[PDB]
């Protein structure tokens, strides 16, 4: 894989890969700054259909200017030994995605997770104000660097991270990042999302079908008011979940600051 592609971008050790693109920490060689370089992998890119998901979601993704959403800052595809590589140059988070997070480390701490989830809120409350909608909210999307500062990205453009809207080929608002961004709370507090299946099919229909067992239900350690907070993000009909990701930030903070939440109990 290639040691330095573009020639103005001298790519370094690989950081990670995702499912389908390897992620490496290069060196931006103009503006003399380190960057990350999201390139498709090489196996995939003699495979017109991966080619082209990766192309589109390469000019697509959103790039905004915020202290919790990373940064785009080139995209592009050069010639290699392995054909064309497309791929997308972006602000360089040294951490980890909560997927990571997640499959290494396990359930987060619930204040340490409401805080997380809470500053995402942050990034998705900006990117609406925008009017841009992410519709792709899922662990992998949303970093931790180092100094703990929480970093989203890939807005604009997954299987158990879908909205029952999403699941219905429907309209996406707010109201759809909150349910997903939901769905990454109740994972990273419990372990697990709030729906698995055998197939994708069978999470879409439990999206939009079946009901979430309370996170608390599934994990030691988590609050009632936690259970609010979560079930109400989850709720089917957008209207009785937080219409905006200020108002679901505003009833973190609380259950965060051991308030109780503006979230209907939980009860039975
Ligand atoms: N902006 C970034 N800065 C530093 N490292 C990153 C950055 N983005 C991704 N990484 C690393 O690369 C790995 C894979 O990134 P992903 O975004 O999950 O790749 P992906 O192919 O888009 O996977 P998806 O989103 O599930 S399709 C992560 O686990 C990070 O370690
Ligand atoms: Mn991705």
């Amino acid at each position: 894989t290639p040691s330095h592609l573009s020639d103005r971008y001298e790519l370094g050790e690989i950081l990670g890969f995702g499912g389908m693109s390897e992620v490496h920490l290069a060196r931006d060689l103009r503006d003399h700054r380190d960057v990350a370089v999201k390139v498709l992998r090489a196996d995939l890119a003699r495979d017109p259909s991966f080619y082209l998901r990766f192309r589109r979601e390469a000019q697509n993704a959103a790039a905004l200017n915020h202290p919790a959403i990373v940064a785009v800052y080139d995209t592009g595809e050069a010639e290699t030994p392995a054909g064309p590589l497309p791929y997308i140059v972006m602000e360089y988070v040294d951490g980890v995605t909560l997927r990571d997070i997640v499959h290494t480390e396990g359930p987060m701490t619930p204040k340490r997770a409401i805080e997380v989830i809470a500053d995402a809120c942050q990034a998705l409350n900006f990117s609406h104000q925008n009017g841009i909608i992410h519709r792709d909210v899922k662990p992998a999307n949303i970093m931790i660097s180092a100094t703990n500062a929480v970093k989203v990205m890939d807005f604009g453009i997954t299987a158990q991270y879908l909205s029952p809207e999403q699941a219905r080929g429907d309209s996406v608002d707010a109201r759809s990042d909150v349910y997903s961004l939901g769905c990454v709370l109740y994972e990273v507090l419990t372990g697990e999302p709030p729906f698995t299946g055998d197939s994708p099919v069978s999470v879409a229909y439990q999206h939009v079908r079946e009901d979430p067992i309370p996170p608390s239900a599934r994990h030691e350690g988590l609050s009632a008011d936690l259970d609010a907070v979560v079930l109400k993000a989850l709720a089917k009909n957008p209207e009785n979940r937080y219409q905006t990701a200020a108002e679901m930030r505003a009833d973190l903070v609380r259950v965060h600051n051991g308030e109780p939440p503006e979230a209907p109990k939980v009860l039975t």
